[PDB]
């Protein structure tokens, strides 16, 4: 091909610019052209389209956020919305799409590679639920901003006030409370791919205070339940003074940390490679510490899973 | 004197650590000897008293919280759990003691002075209300901490959610709230010491999103009332999706800011020295960027107030 | 005025896009337009000049560097050079201009207010090498670069490598390294401002290593000399391996800190209300925690000086 | 097992207090003691050996450095150290060793089972030049100093100061520089494992600046030369005026990162197992996302090898 567009959509992940760079970069370094598409599906289907020049991505590689913005577009989940997304994409002499961002960016792939229009998925998301990979665009950066509050709140700790649960983001999946309450040294970490006992985490917390432990730290996943809740819960039943941190957007927001960055330059780079290579209808990851791409429809197939082993460690390892 | 004691009060905050030692290299210095109290007053109610040698004080300049941690006291609010805590200070040789801490500690400090004890108060807490002083010791890293949101935030943008409350400290004092309002390019700051309309600030919030404004942050100081609360009000009005952040003791946390470094190796050092020139129910500070000390009880009468030149700024650039 | 404008000049500083978006926001706050005049006096020359916004200053309060560019305009120091700028400034009908930058920028407001153009200088420096100002906007910044070294250093010593010189910005200015030195705890701070005697410094090295002292810092002021050469002479006259980072122009760069901002914001906002007061050849600073503004000439005629008490706090303090 | 002990050598890096955390952690979880063995092999040998205790590795996690510290060994590379050092370990009633650091504590892991004393390696450096690992510990945080302080330079570029040279760690390894450089965005890349030229270097800075690339960023490992060196090589060919920043040590400090302190927090757990299953003669590591072992001299026979993929990317994208 001699021109393909890229767009971001999902919530923004950190690495985002970095990911627009790479394929901008990479596509023009083989003679390509690349046009933005802004406010993903939805300035797709408004024909949001401008061309990205060499330097246009040039001192974005370090920022979050992303600079085509992201929307969203229900519109685009029908036959109607990925028509006229086609008709801008075929106006505007764009022959293939990189698509960045999560779940929701991925149907849209399959969709118009359904429609015989050549897209590749980039996993650009915090949350570290996206198939065909190990790790997601954005997942690193946010376990930085989750420890970072963990740190804080290790300074703050008193003899009386020595209870601290935050709550972490992520829809439906356990990667940033496990990943963050492992490297924050979390003693109870409630995720929804484990079931957990709240008389465990109850009794943990009494042995701990027992033999000295200065503190108490308990990360709870957005998709387990509220950590205000568990907060209020855990009080009551113990008597100890608890203090609950909701971190929220904060962990979506920040620049990416440098494996987000080298992700993202690399991810980008080869969905521009599969694009060229006339190979639509992928998505690219890291598995197993490779480069990888997979049909989207297959990758889809497949149930979120985490390390259940990690999990039994930082159990461990809190005592 | 030949011997002197220092201890922390009131929550953590970021410098307390430079200010132990500073008030134990300056006494050396001298060649006075330097007991740390643990537990603020409960620990000198209980005898928690231990020698501090050159030596006790290296590696914390740069970290957060207390190592000589700190509590609550009731007891010291009384007549009888002052006399213990002199009876535990004279037990042990110490002639003067310099407290660290906020209102809490002052008054203890006012009290042994009315006792006869010889006592300085150094600022250190996060809100910025102690008297005697323009700035306390943890104020600035305070600020640094909730704009290090506010930054993440900006990031996080879109056309769906625009709207963003934050919930800093402060506890009766507006400081935090307006000073990170106004370096983080917050529409709206709501604090204490200032009356605010809500439909002005509604208006002021669809004015911005009329001209193109790309988000609104809200800043509310929790004695103002809940971040959440307001969200609310402000989404049922307007229509528009309020994301509300409350940060919490991550704000008490971290490794103290070079201005707070600074002001604590100044205050805790200029305590020391008052007590050797033969003071006591004094009060160190920093006022009109000069080093200044006053009488403890004195200072206590005078009221909190913020620049409110500044907060009718912090409206006129958010336009 | 019907309009003004404001350019950049001098290094980048942290906390310019503050001061930027500071004066075209109040400008605006009044009916005012404000141009932006882009690569400092160079681009007055050549008619760099565009319109700026309510808008084209969102999302620049928190980002380092300078949105207008700075460049050196030796035509400006000349009589001819300052007379194209003047055609340049009738031509876009700008009838005021705030420069934000170092001394050299002040030199240019002065000549240009002479010709009749009411101009007024704001302090956008990381050396607090400006008259008529205790501190410059960025200075705060750059010493929190710095002391992230120190503090990075702490964590590195051992037996063999304990001894560490870090050498650092301020032209021929001490503010950095004395500031960066307290607060990061140097044992040495080598500055313009003060004799010292390497012998003195040899001297203190041993005490501390005879005393178990886990690390000695040492901080040179790049006026002084060079970290390498002083790094080589120490090891050289001792034996004790000496390890040396140059931070270089790191320094000029990153976000600003909550300080910078706030500073920033009042200053550029001072600036636009003495131009619409109808002053000019005015400089804005903070002097004794107040806002001030001066005669340029007049406070280019004082000399800097550092406090040399904080000086002497950091030797006791250091043992 | 009854009795480990566990050791820190080489230079400092990123999470050794995460491993040495973990490996007390998880051998008090099966009932085994842990002592603590100060100053590496040298204090192996003087019999600097103390118990460590629960809660002795609280609040280290979050913690740069290693609280048992780190020393030189010369002696434990001679038959009379390493009797020495049994004698101290059997002395004391240690059953088997944990060693965390870089290649000089791996030999010594070698030697000692060669004696019949059991021994584990975990791999702890910033340069990730160790066998048997796809990452050390240490690493990852290093990478996000290096990229702090580029980010810092991009904030810097003025029209006449817009070439940068960056001196990074890794005598021999060119990872810091690799990685670094493709998350920081650098034009040009000098590694020992790949063929640079200096007439591509300068061909490369003058093919972007006519492009109009606003500037050039160089990273260099010190194993390839001096940033001083080839800074001064760039300007005086070229007549660009040239900015050299040498980090140092500063790259061994700080807070280790969430993927260094997962990784601490596996490979310390996994060497407890390996010790307590009656192995011993290996090393841990993590290759391609699996936790794997290793006999050490093995391991010791692999050379080491850079991705030249990621290091043609980052030609690739920098244009």
């Amino acid at each position: 091909m001699k021109r393909i567009g890229v767009l971001t959509s999902g919530g923004a992940s950190p690495g985002m610019n970095a990911a627009i760079r790479s394929v901008v970069r990479k596509a023009i370094y083989h003679g390509v052209e690349v046009y933005g598409v802004y406010h993903g599906y939805a300035g797709l289907i408004a024909g949001n389209i401008k061309k990205l020049e060499v330097g246009d991505v040039g001192d974005i590689i370090h920022r979050g956020g992303t600079i085509l913005y992201t929307a969203r577009c229900p519109e685009f989940k029908t036959e109607e919305g990925q028509k006229k997304g086609i008709e801008q994409l075929k106006k505007h002499g764009i022959e293939g799409l990189v698509v960045i961002g999560g779940d929701g960016s991925y149907q849209g792939a399959k969709k118009l590679t359904e429609h015989g229009f050549p897209c590749v998925g980039v996993p650009g998301t915090i949350d570290n639920d996206i198939p065909g990979t190990d790790f997601t665009i954005g997942f690193d950066t946010a376990l930085n901003t989750v420890i970072d509050a963990i740190d804080k709140i290790r300074d703050t700790a008193t003899s009386h006030e020595r209870t601290y649960v935050i709550e972490v983001m992520g829809r439906h999946a356990g990667d940033i409370a496990l990943w963050s309450g492992l490297a924050g040294g979390a003693e109870t970490i409630l995720i929804p791919e484990a079931d957990y006992d709240m008389n465990d985490v109850i009794a943990r917390l009494k042995r701990g205070h027992e033999r000295g432990k200065k503190h108490s730290i308990i990360i709870v996943a957005e998709g387990v339940g509220s950590g205000v809740d568990f907060g209020r819960q855990i009080q009551e039943a113990t008597g100890f003074e608890t203090r609950v941190t909701v971190l929220g957007h904060v962990q979506r927001g920040g620049s990416p940390t440098a494996f987000d960055r080298v992700l993202a330059s690399r991810l980008g780079a080869r969905a521009v490679e599969l694009l060229l290579e006339g190979k639509g209808g992928r998505c690219v990851g890291i598995q197993n510490n490779q480069l990888v791409d997979h049909d989207i429809a297959e990758a889809l197939a497949n149930k979120h899973t985490i390390d259940q082993r990690m999990y039994a460690l930082s159990k461990e390892l809190s005592i």
